[PDB]
Parts: C-alpha cells; structure tokens; sequence
C-alpha cells in the first residue's frame, strides 16, 4: 500500500517510549515511516530513539531544541513524505492491526479521513478499560455536517486515532507554544474533507496516569469559523457554555483574575441576558 | 439632573488636552464629574491636568503608573460615582450641548444607553468635515436585536459618543495591555441593555491626523457570544471575513508569520470549503 | 454609628481565613463594610471569599491580579466609603467587642486615631499568650509628640489594631512591591493627627507560627521627616542604630554585599566617628 | 612628596580626554599615578587611553566591562596605592599647580582632607567663567561640624577638587548602578576626618555643555546619619525640603507616579502638619 | 539534468530581490527549484516573494518567524529535494549561464563540489568591477589538501558561488544566532568531498554598498579539526594570527573587554613566547 | 622567604572551610597572605571568613556580589601583592609542608612555576586515597615542550597544586561565567614560563564526594594556540577526540541539540573523512 507517515513527538517519555515503538513496528500494514521528533528530551528518550532507528530503517529521528508539542508535530508534518499522515503519542500504544484498519476504512470508502476510537490503559493499576466493546462495533461514512454534530475529546481535541490524506495539511499547522493545540487544529482538517469514515473500535490505547485561556479562545474561534461556513452551531454552543462555566471557576482558583472576569461576564450575558 | 461621570484617559496629549477640557467645562448639562486618568504621561499633560483641577471642582484627577488605555479606563469606571458613565478621548472635543442631548435621549425614552454620532476635525488642515448634516438628523429607539444589525467603527470600536447607565458595567472591564480594547468591550454593554436610543447628530468631534491579532480574536469572541445568546450573525460574519482578508495580508507584511498562517487558513476554509 | 471600612488583604490564607471572617461578622459594632482584597490567591482563599460574600452583604470582594500586600491595601483604601478605616490581617482574629472599643475610644475623646494592643495565638501549640492582662489595662490621650516617644512593632510596623479617620489618608499609600510596608506608612498617618487615643487591651489576636534594605531605608526616611517637622529624634536614633547592627550582620549572611558595606560603614561612623 | 593616586573614570569622552590628560601630566607635583578606568567605552576613548599610557609610566589603565561611574571609581580606589586619593572627571581639566596646592594645604595644616573650588568652562561658547577670583581667595581650617554647615554642589555632590588621605576609604565605596553617586559618598569621607582645609581658588575647570529617587533617599540617609552622630541638621533640612519640592514636580512630569505621591506627601506633612 | 536546489534567504531586501529573482529565472540550466526563505521580513519582501511564486512554479516559498540567516539557510537545506544544493544571497545576481557552468564543472569532472568566483557591483555608483577577467580564466580539479592551501573570503566565508552534492550536508548545519555562519560551515562541506573543481569566472555578482567573537572561535575550531584530520595548518595559522590582531584592537574599540583581554593575550603568546 | 599570595575562592562551603583554613595557617612557610574571596555566600561561610580574619593578620577578606569562580579568582589575582601566586580550593586541604616544598622546588631550580600532585579524601567514607606514594616520589625540571607532552586533570584543568611567578599573570585572567575555567587558563601560564619543576608528592588533598560547550571550545582554542606557537599537537588531538565523543553523547542526553549536532559532525569528519 501507499506510504503512511506516523508522527510521534517525543519529550521525556523514557518509561513509555519502547512500548509505543514496539507496538508500531509490529504493524500489519508495513509501508510506513515513523517520524520521531525528539523535542530536546533530558531523560533517556533521545538514546532510546537512536537505538530503535539503528534496527529499523522506517524510523527517522529528528532532534530539535525544545519548542513544545505543537512545534514538534509541525516539524513532523514538514518532514512527512507519505500520502497519509497520522499521529501517535509516545505515551500510548496500539493493536497490531491499528494502521491497516484505518487505511482500509479510508481507501475502501473513498473518504479523505478515517477515525477510530480508543480504549484506556490505567498505568497505576496496570489494567485495561475496554470501554469500546466488539458488540458495540460499527463503521459509518459521514458528511462533514453529520460529522460536526457528534466523544468530544475523541473527535476534536485528540490528534491520534485518525488517518488523514496528506493534502489536507496545506495551510494547517498546530499553534505554537500553546496547549490544547489539538483542540485548535484537528477540526480544521475535517473542514477540508468531503467524507469521513468512523470505525468504532478501541484499537488505540490511551495511557491514563492546563490552558484555560486556550480552552475558551479555541471554542470561540471554532464557532466563528463554523458560523461563517454555514454549519450548525447547536452543539458547539452547548460545549462553549460548559467551558465558560469551568473557566469562570478554575481561573479564579488559579489567580487568573482577568480571565475570570471575562468568562464570568460572558456566562452572565449568556444565562441572564439572552435575546428577548 | 443626575450625576454623569465622564471618563477621560490622558497619555501624552499636551497639544490637545486643553481644547478637550475646555469643551467639557462648557457643557450645558452641568451635573457631571470629569475623571482624568493620567496614565503616567511624560510630557506636560500631567501639569495641564493639575491646572484644570484647580479651577473646577467637578474635575477629579487620578495619576497612575503607565499601564495602557484599558487600565486607565478601568480605573475611571472604578472611581465613577455617577448614575451614568460616558467616555471622551483627550485629543477630541465636543459641542456645548453634547451631554444634554445624550442625557435627554436616554431619560425621555426610558433607554439604558444613548448614542450619538461624530464629525471629524482634520488637524493637518485645521478644517472640519461635517459628514453628519442637520438635514440627515434622526433619532430612533432600538431593540438590542435591531441595534446589532447593520458605521461599524462608530457602533462597536469607538467608546465615546455613548451614555451608559452605570449599572450596566457590572462584570464588564476593558481587556488589559491590548489595543482594540473598545472593540472588545462596548458591545458587551449593549447586550446588557433593553433599549438603545440613537441620535444622528455629529456633536462629538474626532481629531484626525495595529493590533492585528486582537482584530481577529475580538470578532471571533463576539460571534461566539451572539450565537450563544441567539442573535443574528449575518453582519458579524461579513465583518469577520473582511478582517480575515486584512489580517492575511497585513500579518504577512509585518512578519507576523503564525498569525498570517492562521488567518490565511481561516480565509481559505471560508471561501473554498463552505458546507456542501 | 458611622460606617467603618475594614480592609482585609487576602493571599493564600485558606487555613486561617474563615476564623478571621467569622470573628469580624460577630462584631458588636455593626455598621461596617469588610473589603476583602483577594490578591490573586492560588489556593482556596478566593472561593472562601465568594462564599462569605453570599451570606453577608457587608462583605465586598475585590479580586485583583497578584501585586503584593501594599497594592492590595491601597485598593482597599481606594474602594473604602467609610468615615473610618481600619486594617485586619486575614490570618489573625479579634474579640467581638474589638471595633466597638476602638470606635468609642476615638469618638468619645475627639481623637483622629485610636489604637489598641494585641495578644498572641501560637498556631503550633494552639495556645493563647495573654501578654496584655486586664490588670494592666489603661487608656490615654496623646499628643503626636508624646505618641512618637517610646512595642515599636505595635506602634510603627503593624497596621492592624488601629482605627483611622478616613480623611487622614489623603496623599498616603503603602509603597509598592516592597515589604515592611506598614513600617513605611502607619507613622505618616499619625503625623496627620492632632490626638491619638491608646487602649491597652489585647483585643486583636496575632497568629504566631526579611526586607533588610527597606528596614534601613524606612528608618532613614522617618528620621529625616520627623527632624524636618521638629519632632524629637532620640528613640528613632536608638532604633536606627539597632537596625544597622542587624543589617550589618544579616546582609552579609545573605550575600547582600553592597547592603552589607553600606550598613557596616554607617555603623562604623556612628560608633567610631561621632562629633568631637 | 608622597604618592597621590588620581582616579579618572573614562566613558565615551573622546572629545575631552586629551585636554584632561594633558592638564594632568603637566602637574608641578610630580609624584602621582593616574588610574584611568575605561568603563567599556565604545568611541575612541580606549585608544586614546592606551596611547597616553605608552608615553608616561605614571598612567595605569584599567579596562573593564561597562558597569557605571560608581563601579569605575570603586575600581580606581581598589587599584590605588597612593597615600592620598583624588578624583578628576575626564570631561574637565586643571591648572598646572592644582595638585601641589591641594597637597600643601593638606600637609602643612595637618588636615585629613583638602578641598579647592572650581571655575567653569562653557564648551558651547569656548569661554571661561571665572566665578572664583583672586581677590576672593581665602584658606581656612575647619572642624567637621563647622564644615557641615556650608556651594552645596561643590561640597557634597562633586567628587573632584578634593584630596583625601587614602586611609579614609576603609568601608567607603560609591553605590552601584546609581546616579548622584557623589552625593551619597563624599560626605561620608568628611565624617571620618578630624580637620578639613578649604582653599578658595578655582584651579579645577568644570566643563559646562537624572535620578530623582536618589536625590531624595541620599538626603534622608544623610540626615539620619548626621542626626545619629550628633551633628546639627538645620541646613540639611533646608536642602531636603528644596529637593522634595523639585522631586514632587519633576517626578510627576516624568510619569514617576509612586515617587511623586511619596514626595508630595512628605512635603505636605512638613509644610502643613509641623509639630504644634 | 538533475534537480538543483537554490536556497535563497530573504530578510528585508525589497530593493534588491526582484533583480536577484529575475537573474535566476533566466538560468540556461532549467531543472532547478528556488527555495525562498522569508525570515519574517517587515518590508515588501514577503509580497515580492508571493508575486514571483505565482508566475513560476519552480519557486517555493517558506515564510518563517524571524530567526536569522543561519536558521533560514538550515530551513532551506531541510526543504531541498535536489541532488545538488547551492546558495544565492538575495542582495546579489548572476549571469544566465551561472548554474550551467557550475553543473558542467562538477559532473564532467566527477567532483563532489564545484566553485566559481565572483565579480562585484557597486550600488552607490551603479558600476561593475570586473576583477576576474576572461584573460585570467582557468579551471582545475583539486584534492582537498590542495584545496585547503590557499581569496580567503571567496573560499571559506562566502556560501554562494558553490554547487554541492546534497549528500554532503549529512550532519552539517549553519550555527544558530551566529554571524560569520558561512565561515563556520562551508569548509566542513569541503572536508566531506573527494575532489573539488574551481572555475575562475566571475559569474556571480556581489552587491557592494562584524561578530568578532565568532571570527576567533571559528578559526580555532577549524584549526583543531584540520589538525585532527592531518591537514596542513600553515595558512590557517597565518589567518588566525591576522584575526587575533584585528580582534585585539576592534574588541577594545567596541567595549568588548573580556574578548579584548583574551585576544591580546593569545597574540602576546604567539608573538612573544613561541617555542624554544 | 618572599611573599606568596594564596587565592581562596569561597562560595557556600561552610562544612569544609575551617578544615581548609586550619591546614593553611599551619604552613611551615610563614610568609604568605591568604586572600579569601567570599563570592556572595548565603550560608555561614562569610561569618567563618570574618572569624578567621580576626585571629590571623595574614588573612585578607574580599566580600563581593556573587559572580562565579572565575570572577572570584580574578579578584584574588588583582588584590594579590605576592611575588608568587597559588590557588587553594576551600573544599580541600593540604600538608603542613605543602607551600615550603613548592617554594623550594621553584626557587632552587630557577623555574618559573612549580607543580605538585594530589591525593584524595573521600568525604562519604572519611578515608584517604593515597594514590601517590613515597615510593613513587620524583622531581624533574621540564622545558615547556616536554611539559606539554603528557594526569590530564592535574596538569591542565586543576588550578591548585601550582606555584606561579606573579609576573606570569600579565594579560591572563579566568573567563567569566564559564565553567571549566581552569581548563581555559592554567596552560596559558605554562606557555609564559621557561622551565617548570614537578614534584610527584600528593601534598594537596582533593575532597571527593559539566559545561560541555566549554570542554570543546577550550580544547579547540588550546590546539590553535599550540599550533600557532609551534608546539606538538599529538596528545591534544587525542584529548580533543575523546572530548568530542563525550560531548556527542552527553549533549544529546541533555537536550543540547545544536551542540550535539556540532560535536557529532566534528567526530564524523575526524573518524570517517581523514586526509587521503
């Protein structure tokens, strides 16, 4: 099959990196490159990266001065030469059929993007949580409009579990020096697609063991864009009000006083001064 | 009549301050206080403020360490003891009936805000531009919904020309260390009101002689807020698209590269990827 | 009686704030406002402030970006609308007759300031230290000259225990970004007064559990000021020499070398080169 | 005669340095060293220093990273090996008998310090101002007390025109990174002396072509020291009030708002609330 | 022929960029890409880049936040997909046969690098200086040892005029934030080669109209490398001694005192303490 | 005998300082000064320095604002008035005949420098390691060429154990803010000498309980100097290659990515592209 570029930012993940990389090299889909972006790690991560590159030529390492998760992913996008691009966090790990299932779902359906789900691995108790079961499996093709009504963490704020045509990345980059960088970026990729295929299987494992300002501004930017493009706003509005409520309280708890004022005011307007 | 608080930020306006203050002391509406906020001026402005305070007891001076126009206006709001609050920029000036007309328009109509228009004074040629003529005079009461539809500068980005019930300022402050502060704030006051009265009268004179990131952020926040409150988005969407175009080009010219990418991508999505 | 404004700076005092506020709400003198200035606390203090504000309308909260104890007290003074102003630290607490006794001492004597004493509460052993006993109770009126002669901590470095006519604060603010702020400020209030009434009563409880440069600067400024106003300097001189000794040794221990040289030189001049 | 160390800080004085150094090498008193401290000059001053050192072995150069006039003088004091120390600014120049007259005045009278006066040279008009004339010449021995009652620029804030026994410098250094460094330092040298000899001759020529905070704190520190040592305060008090008046006005003009508040308050206390 | 990547850093060169780009698009060698790295220009350079990109698809633009000439070139190297890499400064321009002649000289000779010379253009007088004439034309193949035995500016400190096999860039990047970045880098590419071909034609035009520390450390690094690899040091030593002389004087003129001390000491050792 | 200046930098060594100073005051060679440079210590070191100064007048203290070990030693060199200069680290201690043996070895041989060896003391186990035994004692006079042909730590990167003619320090200072400051400096003193005497006795005790960039640049600077002066480079090259290997690996482990790139490239050139 055609080349898939797997972008893996690496920053101080010495405990988890080998499990991640082992799960990737065992992929049943063979035609991939793994772009490891070592973002200036200060533990053994960089040495682990180098050792893995020595035994599999599909691994390419990029060492860079520490610049954040956004910069690391952008470097990956730049270096990628695949027809498709996908992200894996170096904290996490996948089933051996992960890539193949994503690839088939995309290509067989003529979609521009395929997306799967994730199950959880609790590091503290070394136990899986199989939230997504075989009996609950489904697959569906979605228009962008149908897609934008749908799990909000999975869909909008989590960069892995998703296979993208590389062409979709024209003009699209993660925002620098900013957390919730996934929240600000992934949905812009969806907006460039014509069809998206979702497979409800937890083939990606999320290892289970911030930025209030971005939480709010990401949601505002996204509402403005969707509104300008003619998409329905109902769910984003619900999401936005929920974030404002969290921001209002947490900003105050964190001594982020100007942010607290803004969020409480916005919440006050929405709840107490709606139209009519 | 009831006390009107006039908030006047002062930063290095020695050439224009006396003209401003003279035009305010000549007001036919006499029950006011002028709150001069000297934002750490380094010219003669502070001395001019002190001299005017000595001859009229309606003038109150606040000297503060330089912190920007938003901080200066916020100090004004905090110090105001009037039933109503209005803003005057210290390089502008007004007709002697300015305050009286705004006060009448508000109180006689049972509105929460009254708004007038402005004409221009060209400092370079010392000539007035009477864009707003007596033949074009009108007055009208608006619902908030009617008011929000469309002079975008007069309505949303310009803080003077407007008389606000002081009660409207609960939870509302200008955003710190950041220009287009009026653009981020005035419309939130409108959203608190039940009715607004406009008088199409150029009684305020704007003396004629960029924060590109805020231009975009302000518009996104405002769309998200209006959408969440059920207001129509048609004109804000048009305004947003126009700002994106301006941003896309000007950010690039200024070497603001990440801003440029974000705006160009947003403009690309809107123009080339609207909902199918 | 007339309104007393109680200014209470709050920064990360979650363990002690409730005890403080409970003791204030139980005041037998009921015509007060409590101005809580949350100086950007990062613990639960801000939430505790909000909860108390919901149950007593005499409580006014000001949330501000963290700027230090001087800035917080200055905001308090600016916001106070009382005829009298008093300070309470948020880790301390008071007798239920605290305010009443200070108010009586001031008003019945025609003084401009009344001052009481304090006893101690040892948090580590949960035990009171009643240094000031009923057998030692006295009350006395003082001229400013009598007052300035000498408990140096109680009088000059401690802002609570004192009820001030609000008029005394014209031109007087705590110095920004700088500790021993009380040491720099309280005595300037005394200098504005005509008479001070002291009550030797430990009605305030100080919870028991360095800015070396300011220690010296404050003492030099105060001597210069008193000398310029014709006050006797004998005790201030003794205090200054004691501070120089402390400075000379502690600056050196802290690696504050230029401060050390300055203080040692000053101490050397005073002890070894007095006027022949 | 015994060795005199002449300390000459040099910072960007290319236009004036040769005139200064020429006037020094022509001294009738031959036993001197000139310590040129080049404080990281960025013009030709450093090259001029090196060229002069090549032709007279009494010149010693010390090049140092830019650190200010205080640091440059302190380096000079440290390098000095003379029995006496004197300062010359590299902007200025002297008569050929300058050093000899200072030396004789000190040694013949058994004084610890000798001081002369200065006349002016107006660079803009290339003309001398002989303010100090031959007919006005006098010489006098002073006790420290007599000395401290006396021209305030000449005596207290100007480091040149003065020959000091080197022993007087134990523990005494110019304050770092601070202007009016002379104001803070010279009088401490006087306080270590037993007798001072003044000669009223303008043998030093001051070339005629800031720090408000230090102006005030230097005067406060000096009053506190003098008071502690038992010296009369009358003139220092007059001086202090004059500085407060200048500070109050100039701080405000410069946007130094906290300084303005402090100085105006101090002036208000002194003028309007003196004892009784 | 095979693809040549031309790396063109662009920072604030609006006056010269069109001339540069016009001369490149007129190349007789057709198979190239021009990688324009706009390094956050703040003039019209970015817009000029965009306009040229629209009319010739061999032009690729990378806009980046300003990070300096080294970072710009490194981005070019990373983006380059040619078999050969060459550098052109956007201030300069070339003959229409420039690329073709470099290409032939490399390929026909089996060299890894080809190098030509340059003539100059005086912008102030709009006149060419034809230092390299037709009569002085020669071409020659060199071993690296012969090559490293040489003017000095052309060979080591100037990145254009040179066509490199792209494989030579493994592990070689320009040093960040550093000026004299060419000085630190070009020679390392030479050391990777087996044979270099020089053509003595001035087909590149240098438009004519310092980091002292790097000048010295670059020469020291280069001597240490060459010595470690067994190359002859005679000319590098001569060059190093010349740089020390320049540094010794110019560091002092610039107030770079520690650098002055180091260079003067080094020059002192070399000239006055050679081996016995 | 003539005065030996012992330079002892002191920074936060309260646990070890008394042992150091006791061992120095017990020297059989009596004519020394100990220059204690307290570099702004924040423990009890400064007070320990003062106490020792009070009981032995050979001890001089310089207190300075913290500026690092290089600045501390340079201050020592400046203050030193001895005919000879030696360094002792305040963590360490010496035999009672330490100074005497160094002095005799220098003076009896007509050398400019004498050097001894060191044994170690393991603080964790309170036990001596006598690496240098009586049986292995030797003494020898070396030419500089013989001297520069050598362990490596003792000779070049350790400042104690060495007695220098003070005239050798002309133009030689330790580099500011730099670690491996000994590495950059000691060898330059050797290059000033005509003959060096080594005594193989461990009379200095090193108490036992990295700046990668300097490690590399120091070695490059030293190779360039030695090459320029005609000394043999064989051992320095071996040392340099060893440092590159260490840097290549450890820079990467520390996230020092540009340094890693430079060192790995240098090592790549040396090992894989030596001269043909």
């Amino acid at each position: 099959g055609e080349l898939i570029s797997i972008i893996v930012p690496v920053y101080n993940v010495e405990k988890y990196l080998k499990r991640c990389l082992d799960s990737l090299l065992r992929q049943t889909y063979k035609n991939f490159e793994i772009i490891l972006i070592n973002d200036g790690s200060t533990d053994n991560s960089s040495i682990i990266c180098e050792e893995y590159a020595k035994i599999d030529n599909r691994i390419q390492i990029l060492h860079q001065t520490n610049a954040g998760p956004s910069a690391a992913r952008n470097a990956g996008i730049t270096y990628a030469s695949g027809k498709y691009i996908t992200f894996v966090d170096s904290d996490d790990f996948v089933e051996e059929f992960y890539l193949e299932h994503l690839y088939r779902a995309l290509v067989d359906n003529g979609s521009d993007i395929s997306v799967c789900n994730f199950n959880s691995f609790n590091e503290d108790r070394q136990s899986f949580l199989f939230s997504i079961t075989k009996e609950k499996y489904f697959c569906k093709n979605y228009t962008i409009a149908e897609w934008m009504d749908l799990n909000l963490f999975l869909t909008f704020t989590f960069s892995p579990t998703k296979l993208f045509k590389a062409e979709l990345f024209e003009g699209i980059r993660f925002p620098l020096g900013r957390l919730r960088e996934d929240d600000a970026t992934i949905y812009r990729l969806y907006l460039k697609a014509s069809q998206i295929t979702f497979i409800n299987e937890g083939s990606y494992y999320y290892s289970q063991r911030d930025d209030i300002s971005s939480m709010i501004s990401n949601a505002e930017e996204r509402i403005a864009l969707l509104a300008s493009m003619g998409y329905d706003l109902t769910e984003q509005i619900k999401s936005y009000k929920g974030r404002l409520k969290k921001c209002c309280e947490d900003a105050l708890r964190n001594g982020q006083i100007e942010l607290y004022q803004q969020c409480c005011n916005k919440l006050d307007l929405i709840e107490n001064y709606p139209k009519e």
